[PDB]
């Protein structure tokens, strides 16, 4: 038997306004999912996800063969050396079903410091071409910046929860260097399903992605009405409903590093599910530089023990460990 994870639905439109009175009581709302399951779900965010769906999904399904090998990342194509993050993660038929595109912040040219220094982890983004993709570029370029200013909403309730002042993580969340990505992940339906591509856990349970925490700060999550995630608590995993409508929220391990695991990154991971499928991750990310002093809020004074962590150090440690656990994606 398997049961249901207290997912609590937040209306966050107060993070937008100036009631400060009312944001105060959203991260109160905050702060009690964070020390609970972990995970909220966002609601009245003011994104237009009707179109993220309807334009992701008219790119996964007209994207062909040729097209897909000119975007791919290095692990797909020999020649992309440049390519570690952002562009296209094939999938393998009949023994990989999952592909996805990753981009980065449109602000990464060629003629951005970042990239003229070649700083790891910034890359420039790859993109079809216009006239197989209409409209394509310029809608993913807006959706970034408009989950962008959802997650910097977001942040301002995350510090007013942890008794900071509301920019204390959004002033480290910037257009010119955030090193967040989006993420369009297609799961398909296939019959048959290829046997390597559902992982067996150990309680038994069919798998798509296997138990992880967040590369992250936040992740900020649409995903199609297919039920599919799952949490770990002290008494087993337990199943989080989907909403299409809302913006699934967690903590990742930088959240958990500078608060002294007040916030945990909650451990969760993929059930298989024949159905077609969209995950829409957009994973909050602070630049290279950046440097929160860790804290402890259980503590009168704060004080904590844990080193300061760089958040480029951060990344590149995670984004790696997490292909040498997970599987290259
Ligand atoms: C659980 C979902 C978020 C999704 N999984 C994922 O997106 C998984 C686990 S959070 N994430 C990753 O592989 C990290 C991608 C990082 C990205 N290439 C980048 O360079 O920034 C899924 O549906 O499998
Ligand atoms: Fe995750």
């Amino acid at each position: 038997s398997v049961s249901k994870a207290n997912v609590p639905k937040i209306d966050v439109s107060p993070l937008f306004g100036d009631d400060q009175a009312a944001k105060m009581r959203v991260a109160q709302q905050i702060d009690a999912a964070s020390r609970d399951t972990g995970f909220f779900y966002a609601v009245n965010h003011g994104i237009n996800v009707q179109r993220l769906s309807q334009k992701t999904k008219e790119f996964h399904m007209s994207i062909t063969p040729e097209e897909k090998w000119d975007l791919a990342i290095r692990a797909y194509n020999k020649e992309h050396q440049d390519q570690v993050r952002a562009g296209y993660y094939l999938s393998i038929p009949g023994k990989k079903a999952v592909e996805s595109f990753c981009y980065l912040n449109p602000n990464f040219t060629p003629d951005h410091p970042r990239i003229q220094a070649k700083t790891p982890t910034h890359e420039v983004n790859v993109w079809p071409d216009e006239t197989k993709h209409p409209g394509f570029q310029d809608f993913a370029e807006q959706y970034y910046w408009d989950v962008f200013g959802l997650s910097s909403a977001l942040l301002k309730g995350y510090a007013l929860a942890l008794g900071k002042e509301e920019n204390f993580f959004a002033r480290h969340f910037k257009p010119d260097d955030t090193l967040a990505s989006v993420v369009l992940i297609r799961y398909p339906y296939l019959d048959p399903y290829p046997e390597a591509a559902i992982k067996t856990a150990a309680d038994g349970t069919k798998l798509s992605f296997e138990w992880h925490e967040d590369v992250s700060l936040i992740t900020v999550l649409y995903q199609s009405n297919v039920q599919n995630l799952q949490v770990e608590t002290a008494a087993g995993y337990q199943d989080i409903e989907a909403d299409d409508t809302g913006y699934l929220i967690n903590c990742g391990s930088y959240m958990a590093h500078l608060t002294n695991n007040y916030y945990k990154a909650p451990i969760h991971r993929v059930k298989w599910v024949n159905a077609e499928r969209q995950s829409l991750p957009f994973f909050v990310n602070l630049g290279y530089d950046s440097v929160i002093d860790p804290f402890d809020p259980r503590e009168p004074n704060g004080k904590s023990d844990r080193e300061p962590l760089s958040y480029g150090d951060y990344l590149q440690n995670g984004l790696v460990s997490l292909i040498n656990k997970n599987g290259q994606t």
